[PDB]
């Protein structure tokens, strides 16, 4: 039980708990109570114990354009420490600590914080080879954020990170499939993101039958110590880094 | 430069940055906003090429007795993610991260978020042995906070802090003294904080003489190594733990 | 709901899980299955959602004086790691990952695995000022076990670590107190382990009113996280390393003697 | 240089080379637990021999090892799992964590389970032909990573793959080696001939190490293996201790008894 | 300002600072000073509130063919202490912490020490996939240099660095393109390491337009708390290794011949 | 056993006991760049050495040790410090964080700077009485810490007391000492015979190592040193090149010029 999101729906079948970002005219932007919504799914899907994959789902033809930029403090400091600094230490968190196999159907591109936590996920299956992720952060005159610190190297590679990261270019198709990033790619047109999501849960299903579901969660719980402490260090220090650059002012300029 | 707060003022005397708590009516109890003050005080500190120490001093009997517990959201969730996790993270990253070295005059008791400052202070100076810092998370029906997970066990020991912690129980001045933790009791009358702060800024002046004030800084840089990662991975676990427990709402209920 | 062991009772008082070491007839030695015993009394008490603290009391003169060396295989290799191996990397393991406050009330000396047991624990109170650990490896032709590796160090200090451990002596009185490895001691006579047992249990009763427990937990779960990692990682090597001082024989042929 | 025989595995050793050999082809090289605490012993004779710098794995017919034999007293269920799977899996896999000596695996077929773990676990691996594959079938079996694969899976094949054929039983296939640089050289020869394949690898390596200073190559060794030993005797202790439950509770067992 | 050397220079243009080997007639082989110079290069640059990136760049058909073979003490081992050791620990942490963006233009092979270097580089552009790196250190005796232990697993994985360091194995192009490592492969004739070098700054000075230079620096100071206490570690450990190499003289012995 | 004399420190070896002696009482057992590196060549020789156990450093006079000396061809003033200074230092502080057997210090007077950051890399030591102090000036002389005390300062005596002690140029003294369990034993004699608590100490160890099976001493050491051994590997490093700009700088120069 939870408030409701127009932008974010979520439904659970058997032992799915499936999220959906539902604003496909907007690119699935969100504003910072919507990633804070995100990391209240995570926590109600990681105490249902009849869950054992949490399901990450878009609409449209984004996964996520990112932040929405469209969208009463001592200081400049106070404000950005209540309004970027707390949202994404929290949701960051929520998908660091996850228990359950976290999955995220691309389909589509994603940016930003939005694509950081597609990084965040254990396995990832692509609509087709024309997504992409941006992490557009020298741009916007800001730093990593959501654990890319530590998530790109890990699954990109360090030198791959810094082309991309320091010119502002995206992981494209071709560099996840190398670094194995996408698991699966379904070759799906586009246009039908549902026809995509409905594929990839009917061969999850399919996959999931005979397996000891709890083996699954018992792996994931030893796998997650491989950089658990590394995500949770990078989390902190993201987050109060990126701090002067909002009260320098250069990201607000630049949202031109 | 920086907004005036008529709970925490500071000045600059040569290489040392003094900070002063000067509410002592209400035992320099500190609100939000103060905390974020006291981040905002020791970043300006921080980034003055003539500072080389930063001093905390205080008012009255008492350091602080912490958090000030007298004193719109989406969620419960939301709400406590902009009051207490943005303004822990922000204010343990600003003292985690100070480079210049960090001087605690304990002018009386210290309880809560204001001990874990206490505690995170590279040197403490006490005015007498009645002294103690209080941590009173489980009668709270809280947890850890301000680095205290890493900061307690380290200077402390680990087995004096499960039996504080978990007991609610004072770090006494005889601890304090049997751990090091106090490198020098002055042993003056609670009566007279203003005569202990300046009785400490005069000896330093002194123990300053001759020496290459850089040199302090450069080994500070390398001790700081020892433990920094520690504290960030502690600082983000701290704060998005501490979530459930006011969102739970026990702190709340026991507010009394 | 698990097996009896005549060598080790436990008893549920509210938030308690108390278990009892009661053979102080022979220093509450402890053989292999009693030390298995021991893990799997902390493993129930750990999935039991009314206990906060386990408490772990004795009996007699000694808390304990270690392994029972009163108390089939392809090699000798098969059989240590079948015997030492196996029994120390479970028990440790239970300790090490045990999520409930654990008290130690030491009501006299402890040795070798059962006094790693008790640095293990979170919380220790003594009986008196004549209890001890000792750590007696270099004497058995032995290394480290049951994480001392760890804990020593960071409860007693490295240069007094290598004091007592490379030369036989134990961990006096005033070292636990110097260390602050000894939350309270009792000061009571050393031939009523029990009523020390009970002033203990009364003083917890006590000091637990007015807490809420969940934070306590809450607590120890940030705290354990400094040193786990380093916990595991001891356990591994120690009972591995300890295979060739056991195949080489030396702790067998000191046995005899 | 003296030990038990056993007839499922031999050793020699021909100059630096100290080789093991898995001779059990009709079985398919399946390992019964003291079959695996004797690998660890031949690992630390191999690794006490001043002579030897590379300790070369080998096996027999089809398979290198489809893993644990499951066709092959105590206080309690959890004694009982202590003493046959807890220490058996601590003991082999440390053996492997720690030997000091370059450790070559000739992948003669596929390998699954804790054999496949020791494949990982392995320094430099040559395939006999593209159609060997490594599987974990933890998920299906009941139990949870073993042989210090929850490390060495990540580190070696990515964290995301590594999720995909763990959490779904997926075997990690000969593509997904190359492309991860698991292997070394692929051989290209028939699955028929495993002998051929062994012998053309020890013929290959004894032309490789011509010129070398075999002591580099073990003083190299000594650093490289710091980067992750830490991490694997962490694994080692906790995956042991965790599948505990998964036995004690039964599943594997049931699981077992479905054939 | 800092002293000159004919075989290294230096310049800044904008926001880059470009170092350029100048010996192609000796494939670029850098003698201790050399090294010592490199490092001091880019301490330099390190200070210059201007840079942003730091450009190492060569000349000929080599990168550098490594340590110059070719080119007073009370033992073997202060010899080798002042000699290899302390070069080798002073230049591998120049461009461990190195803060600005760490670019190498690899114009042809890098061999040994230079090649340790280049894989410390944050990017790594190629002329062609003629390019390769080598670390002979087997074949003379020798073990990993230049946080080697640590670069060569993190940027080609684990088996492939035990293949080519075991066994004096060259990472050719297609290994270093299999794993990233080249960020771009310009497909340029050998004979023109100029053009090269020339064509790399000019699609910098492109690809740096509109972006927020102080994001890059940030950025990259976080990145490189990944691994840096690793790359540290190595690095001491590296040195002193190495030293009973040198003092058993076996690499030496290998040396004349 | 065979490497050059140096008429500041002898060595000999007494059963499992390797004994190493400074022996120039009358300038307080002040050190050279090379007498450093002699001392981690006799660490290295000890380490070698399968006869011994313990490696015993002991001095002479009223000093254990005053320090470096002060009294005692680049193209650059980086390259003569790296020269001189950093590899000297990374190569002695290497030789004590490595070493495998057990290090005892008797301790008969002061140590100062680096000879004190050896004291306080031993693993066990004893005092002559409580006049013994350890000084680190690094404050005073315009330097950073050195021999890895970045580590071992605060690991022995606590954060809190290691920035008082660190910040303002002041001693660690006897009674910090032995609040901090660093000193084992104090042998309460005078400083006049130094000689006779070095024979003391040597007595003692005779009599506490009869009985014990010593290759444990090794083994349990080899476990104990893991605990820290990265930490004072990376701060090797890092002190040693941070130091050099302070070198390059000039200041400990001027400071040194000025008595």
């Amino acid at each position: 039980e939870i408030r409701q999101n127009e932008k974010i729906s979520y439904r659970i079948e058997g032992p799915f708990f499936i999220i959906h970002l539902i604003n496909p005219d907007n690119l699935n932007a969100l504003e910072g109570e919507d990633y804070i919504y995100l990391g209240e799914l995570l926590e109600l899907a990681d105490r249902n114990r009849d869950v054992y994959f949490t399901i990450i789902q878009s609409s449209g033809r984004f996964f996520s354009s990112g932040a929405d930029f469209k969208g009463k403090y001592p200081s400049e400091t106070s404000k950005w420490v209540s309004n970027f600094v707390a949202r994404n230490v929290y949701v960051t968190d929520a998908f660091i600590k996850h228990s359950k196999v976290l999955i995220c159907c691309l389909n589509g591109p994603a940016i930003g914080l939005s694509a950081a936590l597609v990084a965040l996920c254990d396995i990832v299956y692509s609509i087709n080879d024309k997504v992409y992720l941006l992490y557009p952060f020298a741009n916007l005159g800001l730093i990593t954020e959501g654990g890319t610190t530590v998530s790109l190297p890990l699954k990109f590679g360090t030198n791959t990170t810094y082309e991309c990261l320091m010119f502002n270019k995206p992981f494209k198709y071709d560099i996840m499939c190398e670094n194995g990033f996408i698991s699966k790619n379904f070759n799906m047109p586009s246009s039908n993101a549902e026809a995509f999501n409905a594929k990839v849960l009917e061969e999850l299903r399919e996959k999931v039958k005979g397996l000891y579901l709890p083996s699954c969660l018992g792996m994931k719980k030893l796998l997650k110590s491989n950089h658990i402490d590394a995500f949770n260090k990078a989390n902190s220090v993201e987050v109060n880094e990126s701090l002067k650059y909002w009260v320098d002012g250069e990201p607000l300029k630049r949202a031109r």
